[PDB]
């Protein structure tokens, strides 16, 4: 069994010429030469079976990525595991090799307006498909946007993804959340479990702002600081928007804060395209009910060079129902993972 910076990285007769590409979630990542297709590919070794949290993110992701087929969403090309559940200690996920991601790119490169527009287009194109499947990604951020050398973009990391559940979105004030702080919508801190599509649009608005300036727009250090960052730019919410918050504790918290006026987008982003800022405004709307939806965003004038609804496909087979993974033990998740990955066995 071949080794890499060991540790074991054994990917069978198909994948050769390994090179260690750092680490990721639950193990090591390498590129490899794929001998069937004669391309280099990315392979993630996943060892999740000791922790039920890792098992859930692994299963969730596999089920979703195997069902989805879209240009702007990373595919699973192959899955390598032992032929029996008993012998299966690890799973290897094979995906297209993408050179970089938007987090790495923004660390050193200024994007032209043309690049911002095309990246945003592809983010929203992929998101349209996801949302059309009744799925929420829930952790959109620059590092989950993979890029190649020709600017093709693909959304990755569906480990926190869920079937949309707007009827069950309500929760109390200061309910703990798992997804990445700087990209969390204000309602997550107030009254929302993040079970509606509007959570993802907020994250895209954060990403757009980050592309415009190469810095995160709302870099909170903790929970209420995240909200204070947001309120620092958007200003105090209107009485109408406060009235939509029925949660007394959340509403009263907002009423306790000193009044803040809106910081104009064109003062924050003086070099930005005006149409970009108009779209940004509509994505970073405080009230999630008033926030633009994915298809409206696609149709916004900023994206008019690319918008073509006939070439912005939707899912054939949406996930109608809640997957019921939260309430399943490690061992059971491992059995489902085995079944889900059977398709790739010779």
């Amino acid at each position: 069994a071949a080794a890499a910076g060991p540790q074991v990285f054994d990917v069978g007769p198909r994948y050769t010429n390994l090179s260690y590409i750092g680490e990721g979630a639950y193990g090591m990542v390498c590129s490899a030469y794929d001998n069937l297709n004669k391309v280099r590919v990315a392979i993630k070794k996943i060892s999740p079976f000791e922790h039920q949290t890792y098992c859930q993110s692994t299963l969730r992701e596999i089920k979703i990525l195997l069902r989805f087929r879209h240009e702007n969403i990373i595919g699973i090309n192959d899955i390598i595991r032992a032929p029996t559940i008993e012998q299966m200690k690890d799973v290897y996920i094979v995906q297209d090799l993408m050179e970089t991601d938007l987090y790495k790119l923004l660390k050193t490169q200024h994007l032209s307006n043309d690049h911002i527009c095309y990246f945003l287009y592809q983010i929203l194109r992929g998101l349209k498909y996801i949302h059309s499947a009744n799925v929420l990604h829930r952790d959109l951020k620059p590092s989950n946007l993979l890029l190649n050398t020709t600017c093709d973009l693909k959304i990755c990391d569906f480990g926190l993804a869920r079937v949309a559940d707007p009827d069950h979105d309500h929760t109390g004030f200061l309910t703990e959340y798992v997804a990445t702080r700087w990209y969390r919508a204000p309602e997550i801190m107030l009254n929302s479990k993040g079970y509606t599509k509007s959570i993802d649009i907020w994250s895209v608005g954060c990403i757009l702002a980050e592309m415009l300036s190469n810095r995160p727009i709302f870099p909170g250090k903790h929970y209420l600081d995240q909200l204070n960052h947001i309120l620092g730019i958007l200003g105090s919410p209107s009485q109408e928007d406060l009235n939509c918050i029925i949660n007394l504790k959340a509403r009263n918290y907002l009423l306790s804060l000193p009044h803040k006026n809106k910081v104009p987008w064109n003062r924050l982003f003086p070099n930005a395209d005006s149409k970009a800022l108009d779209l940004l405004d509509k994505m970073l709307t405080f009230n999630p009910h008033k926030r633009i939806e994915v298809e409206q965003a696609l149709a916004h004038p900023y994206l008019e060079q690319y918008y073509d609804p006939s070439d912005e496909p939707i899912a054939e087979a949406p996930f109608k129902f809640d997957m019921e993974l939260d309430d399943l033990p490690k061992e059971k998740l491992k059995e489902l993972i085995f079944e889900e990955t059977a398709r790739f066995q010779p």
